[PDB]
């Protein structure tokens, strides 16, 4: 049982997610901070997410947006969830491919 932080903008001032890619075990926690160049957000699509459950990638997904420095979203994936692959998006920063993935391992 871990946490993971995730930066949303590279301390680098490139509109990324770093890490980028993550690998996670059920019970883990993940954290993104509003770091670089904001206003940012968490958005999973309906079919980038195990079994393209709508539902699940709502429940998910933070649309609001995220302005001050140090404001945090946060995610327990906990034996609740299924494993695979969640792919997710900076809304405004789409455009510039703002995109990260996070894998639950086995
Ligand atoms: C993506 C998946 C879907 O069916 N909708 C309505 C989306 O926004
Ligand atoms: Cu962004």
């Amino acid at each position: 049982m871990e946490t993971f932080t995730v930066k949303m903008g590279a301390d680098s001032g490139l509109l990324q997610f770093e890490p980028a890619n993550v690998t996670v075990h059920p019970g883990d926690t993940v954290k993104w901070v509003n770091n670089k160049l904001p206003p940012h957000n968490i958005l999973f699509d309906c079919k980038q997410v195990p079994g393209a459950s709508k539902e699940l990638a709502d429940k998910l997904s933070h649309s609001q947006l995220m302005f001050s420095p140090g404001e945090s979203y946060e995610i327990t994936f906990s034996s609740d969830f299924p494993a695979g692959t969640y792919t997710y998006y900076c809304a405004p920063h789409r455009g510039a491919g703002m995109v990260g993935k996070i894998t639950v391992e086995g």
